[PDB]
């Protein structure tokens, strides 16, 4: 019914890459766990560059990638 994730195989408790922090590839200290509303992503602060040693006033929370000019070339040739 709901976004049955094959990589957990529905649990949550098995390293599945694309629900962690791809950036140490894992999901410990959930204290320091910041989402990325359009990665759909979880980081962490000593994760971020710069790292922040404590989370932004910020509600909606974009990583730099998200403001990175250096985007991903989409590539040609098809
Ligand atoms: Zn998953
Ligand atoms: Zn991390
Ligand atoms: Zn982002």
């Amino acid at each position: 019914s709901g976004p049955s994730c094959r990589f957990c195989k529905d649990d949550e408790n098995k390293p599945c890459r694309k629900c962690a922090c791809h950036v140490c590839g894992g999901r410990e200290a959930p204290e320091k766990q910041l989402l990325c509303d359009e990665c759909d992503m979880a980081f962490h602060l000593y994760c971020l560059k710069p790292p922040l040693t404590s989370v932004p006033p910020e509600p909606e929370w974009y990583c730099p990638s998200c403001r990175t000019d250096s985007s991903e070339v989409v590539q040609a040739g098809e």
